[PDB]
């Protein structure tokens, strides 16, 4: 009745997700086999991870829509193993990768006396080719000739599944060495990311990205509250910012106290001229308020965090596969003692939301870098 429809909004909308997931880690791996300045450690693991991703979209994307579509295994048996082995050596391959970028910023933020000087291209490569390797011996093997193994093949004609999981304990101590142990590794790897990265100006230092987000909302505002509300933040900051010590440590010091003594009186002035629904004007103010700023940060201020938007980045490719991958391992553990718990829809959910982290990975780490973005408007004009 309604099912015909609801096909092609099928075909139509995975169609979609898998050119989408090409189209975007393929623009990620030309942008760093390109440019010569996304050639850092960093952009190898990214490098490997946007390969699997970009697996992903090309075979188990379609070969899903394949089975889901015409409602059984079309293909055979050899190409069903092939598929298997496929899924299985990337997606351990992928938590291997996110494992080894974990611990790679756990010591750059942790030993950053020893370990950075070790961090090298030869091996970044090395360590992904092992991890991937190792993914491809520990799965292919057994998924590709478990049949032999046993003497039997149990899959049924037109479906596809392993067989070897049918015993509920390799699939309980499969989903705690192949994910969850993983994750909490990630969780407490990135937990002392940061606390390790927290101490000092940093924290107290803040409140200058704070006046600076703040200073940015006001550019882009439309209304008086809008200014009013970044205006008064603004001085919550300047205020809290200016009994703060620098680390340059009276004479060319009531220097610094100086300055926020006047911004703050810049803010007052411009948040009076607020109040009453100037909003260019007050805007305009707070383009000299950046001036004074921009004087004190050229005296007194330390070199900028870029390493904090690194690990900004690292959260945001954590939290991807770690959301988009548990509702599946979730199924899995649940499926391990009562199978009609699961209805088929939830799990090709499950499955489309692991495929759809392998499609969001690059807005994770390329969209929101200014680097990647120069070269992917270099490459698309
Ligand atoms: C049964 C395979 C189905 N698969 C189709 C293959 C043709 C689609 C699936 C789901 C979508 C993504 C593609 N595959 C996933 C294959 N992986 C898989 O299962 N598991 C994992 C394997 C390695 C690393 C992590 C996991 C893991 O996270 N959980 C886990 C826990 C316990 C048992 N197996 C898995």
């Amino acid at each position: 009745p309604y099912k015909t429809f609801e096909v092609v909004f099928i075909v139509l909308v995975a169609g979609s997700l898998s050119l989408v997931t090409i189209i975007g880690n393929i623009l990620v791996m030309v942008s760093i086999k390109v440019n010569r300045h996304l050639q850092t450690v960093n952009n190898y693991f990214l490098f490997s991870l946007a390969c699997a991703d970009l697996i992903i979209g090309v075979f188990s994307m379609n070969l899903y829509t394949l089975y889901t579509v015409i409602g059984y295994w079309p293909l055979g048996p050899v190409v069903c193993d092939l598929w298997l082995a496929l899924d299985y050596v990337v997606s351990n391959a992928r938590v291997m990768n996110l494992l080894i970028i974990s611990f790679d910023r756990y010591f750059c933020v942790t030993k950053p006396l020893t370990y950075p000087v070790k961090r090298t291209t030869k091996m970044a490569g090395m360590m992904i080719a092992a991890a991937w390797v190792l993914s491809f011996i520990l799965w292919a093997p057994a998924i590709l000739f478990w049949q032999f193994i046993v003497g039997v093949r149990t899959v049924e004609d037109g479906e596809c599944y392993i067989q070897f999981f049918s015993n509920a304990a390799v699939t309980f101590g499969t989903a705690i060495a192949a994910f969850y142990l993983p994750v909490i590794i990630m969780t407490v790897l990135y937990w002392h990311i940061s606390r390790a990265s927290k101490s000092r100006i940093a924290d107290l230092e803040d409140n200058w990205e704070t006046l600076n987000d703040n200073l940015k909302v006001i550019e882009k505002a439309d209304n008086a509250a809008q200014v009013k509300d970044a205006l008064t933040k603004m001085r919550a900051a300047a205020l809290d910012a200016q009994k703060a010590t620098p680390p340059k440590l009276s004479p060319e010091m009531k220097d610094f106290r100086h300055g926020f003594d006047i911004l703050v009186g810049q803010i007052d002035d411009a948040l009076k001229l607020a109040n009453e629904g100037k909003v260019k004007e007050a805007q305009a103010a707070a383009e000299q308020l950046k001036t004074t700023r921009n004087a004190y940060i050229q005296k007194y201020l330390p070199p900028p965090s870029r390493e904090k938007k690194v690990t900004r980045t690292i959260l945001a490719i954590l939290l991807a596969f770690i959301i988009t991958w548990a509702p599946y391992n979730v199924m899995v553990l649940i499926n391990t003692f009562c199978a009609p718990c699961i209805p088929n829809t939830v799990w090709t959910i499950g499955y489309w939301l692991c495929y759809i982290n392998s499609t969001i990975n690059p807005a994770c780490y390329a969209l929101c870098n200014a680097t990647f973005k120069k070269t992917f408007k270099h490459l698309l004009m």
